[PDB]
């Protein structure tokens, strides 16, 4: 439920609040550019940035009260046509104008019965986009992509880094890919909690697929007046690229030494997968001609992601039944089940992935690799028998079962399958608990307060007694293998 | 299984061996560029263009057995780096050069060769604001038809193409013009479809790897590579992937039946599979500028993205609109006076959920029609089959193969889908489509005129389709249905 803005005597945004600030009606600009708006049907400029004045070349109250077919008498009617009506918000027309000052670039988009227009001054690798189109293509696997686009884009906008985030299923972020600048402290493999992104910017970066930072401590330019005279309602600035930052993040960027910030959306199904994000360590404005470039990778991206990650999954669960059909080989031709089994040859760790394993077949167990001690092993075969059905699955039996909290460090992931039903014979992997070292190691980012280092511990935090979870094919395989043990127990 | 080519020896193309020509191997060039071939290793040049004397500035056998280290100083250390050995062939790397005019490098690898193209350009610029705009444009259409009129327009705006036309591929192979944009003053070909014959299965298959070829001029003379075979292995040279690969002769006479003087396509690739084609004629010759045919590539896989969405979110729509209709006819279902009444009313409109033509209600030991339906006889003995048949569905979009003896029933009722209400044909709801037809879009030898007439024999005595959605909701109101008795 959204806070009022600070505008409109909205209270202070906290640490603890934070998911309820209204990112997209700050009322205000960043200073590169300037900022208009004008009614749908008229024409007649309502709104104006105090900045306006300077980059357009007129004065206060002589812009204001104007038609747009008096100040841009080419455009207004191409501009127009281009955004009938009733269209959504996202359609955006953008052309270059050739004024007194210079060269400006507009950009206009129509939120109803507003124009909200866009005003940054404008004017280099002639083949690096398309090249990379082929690149992105023919890459081999998602990390291989991931690489060429954090690399294309480096070389593209000469930020000081490029990092590519993915949105896990509980929409906590990782670095999954990076490219900087010799000299600085990586960020490869750093995770971050999901409320470092609230669910209004999340949502935000699903519609419009790009915003800045241009400079992250200058003071933002206000609209006079704040108000739309049409409805006496705050203008909503979602989908302009100069939207003043909210200044919560803005001190994030900040205790990191970011000067600039930028990132693209990626968007796979209407689901916002994950990001591009670009940081400089000082002030830099990306040229409006050169931020199109990205937005078109953005976009080539957010199809080859899809492509690339659905043909990962397709040869994953390709590897899977391989080898459990050459379990099965085994199974058949079995001179004991446990030696068959706990064979390294067969390695039923590596099908699952698994830090442990517990088999029990005729009325005894043994262990393979990390396991926990032989009385908990007791217990946690009792419990086994507690639960209804074939397939048992959880990331943290630590909640699930709150006797074997303590057995996290051995066996936090737990993936269970019962041989006949009822829980005498069966195969439970085990996984250790969810552990990495810190993506810097050495230097540092920031210190305790608001940062990336404070981020990094509070995600491993949340992920307390949690373990790496089970993709779903090895959940899948896991139960067709189920269903072929109990098949080879017509030797007993 | 190919044939061998023309300058093999291979038996000529004729229109009824036609699926067998090795288009990939033509041993030659369209003459507004040049090609180059030359090893992967050694950069050594293998093979020539005949006219690549012409436009690179320098005599035939002074440029073969020459380095790419040499004749590309610059370009030949990025090239290697960018097109690293065992890459796929898809791979191209593209960069524009300063020479004795300026010329636009594209190179690709096939395996051991390097093959490069060298057409004329310029120095500049993806543009203006027309691709960007587009974007966009494309992303905030409403649906599949709103998105393929988009796409055609822009395409016709950029080029300045005289027809730009968007196929889309059915299920079974052939194909139908869904969107237009053309010049005042032609004849359209909105709606016209072509059966899967018209484009060759090898065809397909290069234009799924490979996504963009054209025909610059229709009657040009081809240009040979000298030698044709490669010195590497003695074998043809895979030109698949080359921009300036020789078109079919087969497929350049039937442009030129149709008073086409060049062609271009750009390919529309959703999950590995051919889903259509963005289809440019020009009634002269016209060489597109590379920086430009860039665009079109760019537009290519935006449309690849987008039609997935749309396509997806319509379906999303459309079955949507299947629930609602669904619950309003098992509301009057259940507040029953006479199930043929209810049924029958023309406020619930059966005949709309399923979009059929006729539809026979049975229940109570007789039936009752609405709409288009065969005669009396006919009806008795479509009932008498439905009891031969297992389970509580059946489907058609052709009863006349799948039931021999309902040939003659085809213009009230070629397509079918049949629910049982009690398990046993005894009460069901049976709704049937008249047989597909379709009037001319806009002489007798290779051509549209001809294969519009070729593509409705192939669908004689078969109805439109039924969407999944449709047999998928048929199922469910079978259920509810017998909830109603
Ligand atoms: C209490 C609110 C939180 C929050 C506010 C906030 N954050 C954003 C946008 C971003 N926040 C991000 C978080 C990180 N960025 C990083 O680089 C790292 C570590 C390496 C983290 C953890 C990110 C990535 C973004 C996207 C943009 C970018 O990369 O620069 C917004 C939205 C602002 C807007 O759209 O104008 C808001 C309101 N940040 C917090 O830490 C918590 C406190
Ligand atoms: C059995 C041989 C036939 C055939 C050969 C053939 N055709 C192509 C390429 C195309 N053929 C197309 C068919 C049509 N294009 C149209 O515009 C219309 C009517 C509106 C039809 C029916 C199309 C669309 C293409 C794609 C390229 C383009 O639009 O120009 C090839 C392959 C070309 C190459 O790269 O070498 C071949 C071998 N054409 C026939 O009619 C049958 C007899």
């Amino acid at each position: 439920p959204f806070f009022p803005p600070l505008y409109l005597g909205g209270p202070e945004i906290t640490t603890e609040n934070c998911e309820r600030e209204p990112i997209h009606i700050p009322g205000s600009i960043q200073p590169h550019g300037a900022l208009l708006t004008a009614d749908g049907h008229s024409g007649e400029v309502l709104q104006m940035s105090l900045n306006a004045a300077t980059f357009l070349g007129q004065e206060p109250t002589v812009l204001r009260g104007q038609t747009l077919a008096a100040l841009l008498p080419e455009q207004w009617p191409a501009l127009q046509a281009a955004l009938p009506p009733g269209c959504p918000d996202a359609l955006q027309y953008r052309a270059t104008l050739d004024w007194p000052a210079g060269h400006l670039s507009l950009t206009v988009h129509r939120v109803g019965e507003l124009l909200i227009l866009e005003f940054e001054p404008t004017e280099t690798g002639p083949h690096a986009l398309r090249n990379a189109m082929f690149a992105l293509e023919s890459a081999p696997n998602l990390r291989a992509l991931a690489e060429v686009a954090t690399q294309t884009v480096r070389e593209l906008t000469g930020f000081d880094r490029v990092m590519l985030y993915k949105f896990a299923p509980d929409a906590t972020g990782e670095v999954i890919a990076e490219a900087r600048r010799e000299g600085l402290h990586a960020f490869l493999g750093h995770r971050f909690p999901a409320s470092d992104i609230p669910a209004q910017a999340r949502a935000l970066y699903t519609r419009h697929l790009l915003r800045l930072t241009a400079d992250t401590r200058a003071a933002a330019v206000p609209l006079d007046p704040v108000l739309n005279p049409q409805t006496n309602a705050p203008t909503p600035l979602g989908g302009a690229v100069l939207r003043a930052t909210s200044p919560m993040h803005m001190q994030f960027l900040r205790n990191m030494g970011v000067g600039s910030s930028l990132s693209v959306s990626v968007v796979v199904g209407g689901q916002l997968w994950g990001l591009i994000a670009c940081h400089h360590q000082t002030p830099y404005v990306l040229p409006p001609d050169l931020r199109t470039t990205l937005e078109y990778l953005g976009r080539l991206l957010s199809l080859q992601v899809q492509v690339k990650e659905a043909a990962d999954v397709a040869a994953f669960r390709q590897s899977l039944r391989e080898h459990h059909a050459r379990v099965a080989l085994a199974a058949a031709h079995s001179l004991s089940p446990h030696d068959t089994l706990s064979d390294p040859a067969l390695d039923l760790l590596g099908l699952m992935r698994a830090g442990g394993l517990i088999l029990r077949f005729e009325g005894r167990w043994q262990t393979l690799g990390e396991v926990p001690p032989a009385p908990a092993v007791d217990a946690l075969l009792a419990w086994l028998e507690t639960q209804p059905g074939a397939l048992v699955q959880t990331d943290a039996l630590g909640q699930l079962w709150p006797a074997g909290a303590d057995l996290a460090p051995s066996a936090a992931g737990l993936l269970a399958i019962s041989v006949g039903e009822g829980w005498s014979e069966c195969l439970v992997w085990l996984r250790p608990e969810l552990r990495l070292e810190v993506a810097w190691g050495g230097a540092t980012p920031d210190k305790d307060d608001l940062g990336p280092r404070h981020s990094f511990d509070t995600y491993l935090e949340e992920k307390r007694g949690y373990a790496e979870p089970w993709h779903p094919g090895e959940i899948e395989e896991a139960q067709d293998l189920r269903d072929t043990l109990t098949g080879a127990l017509e030797h007993h």
